[PDB]
C-alpha cells in the first residue's frame, strides 16, 4: 500500500481556482470529455456544461473552501479531497428553499479520475438534506 | 515525488470485514469513541450504536463492495475510500421504498478520521436519489 502525490497538483489548482472565483482556472484543469457527477443529480458531460454549471453556482451561492485535505493516492489517475464548504445563499436555486442570504457551513468531499494531469471525472459529495436544514426557515 | 507506505491497513480491514459479513472484524477497526456521521443532526457515537446499526443493515441489505480505491495522509490520521456498492434490498428500511429483493449498483464514498490506528470517525456518501430510482423500478 504505497501512496504518493500523484496528479494532486491539478486538484490543488482546481480548488484554488474555485476559491479565487476563477472558473477559467477550473476549466483549464478539465479534459474535454469531463464527466461531472452532480450530487443527488445527473452526469453532465463536457466543459460547456461545466461552465454553465459554474455560472449557475455563481448566481446562487458565494462559497469558500476551508479545512482542505487532498489525500495521497495509490494511483496518479485517481484523487480524493475532503473539505468544508462555507457560504452564503444569494439567490434561490430552483426546487430548493428561498434564498435570504443565509449563512451555511457543510462538510463535503470530492473524488476524481484523471488522465495525463487533466480531470476526466469529478464526483462531489455532501449531504443535501443537511444543507436544506440550514437554509430553511 | 516520493512515496510512503501506510502499513496499518485499518480501512482495508474494515471493508474486507464488511464484505465477509464480519461485524466483529469491523468493530475491531473502531475506537471506543467512534463517531458515525449518519448526518449532522445524527451522530452515533460508540461501538454499541455501531453494532446495532450493522444489525439494522444486515436485516435490510446484502451488499458487496468492489472497485475499492483507498486514499491516505502521511500522518495516517485521515483516509478516504471510493468504491462500488452491489446489493439486494432484502427488507424495508424506514422511510425508504418497499423492499422487493431489488438489485442495485452504485458508487459510494467514505471519509475517515483515525487515531492510534483505529477509526474515530466514519462518514459515507452516495447518490440517494439514484438509489431510490433504481429500487423503485
Ligand atoms: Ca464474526
Amino acid at each position: 500500500n504505497l501512496y504518493f502525490q500523484g496528479m494532486n497538483d491539478t486538484i490543488a489548482r482546481y480548488f484554488d481556482a474555485f476559491n479565487a472565483g476563477d472558473t477559467d482556472g477550473m476549466l483549464a484543469c478539465l479534459s474535454e470529455d469531463v464527466a461531472h457527477h452532480v450530487n443527488e443529480g445527473n452526469i453532465r458531460v463536457g466543459k460547456e456544461k461545466f461552465a454553465a454549471f459554474c455560472a449557475h453556482m455563481s448566481h446562487c451561492y458565494k462559497e469558500e473552501l476551508t479545512d482542505m485535505v487532498i489525500f495521497a493516492t495509490p494511483d496518479a489517475t485517481r484523487a480524493a479531497a475532503e473539505y468544508t464548504v462555507n457560504g452564503t445563499y444569494l439567490a434561490t436555486d430552483e426546487g430548493l428553499p428561498e434564498a435570504r442570504q443565509q449563512s451555511y457551513k457543510l462538510p463535503a468531499g470530492s473524488f476524481f479520475d484523471l488522465r495525463d494531469g487533466l480531470i476526466t471525472r469529478v464526483t462531489t459529495y455532501y449531504n443535501l438534506s443537511d444543507w436544506i436544514k440550514q437554509v430553511s426557515a
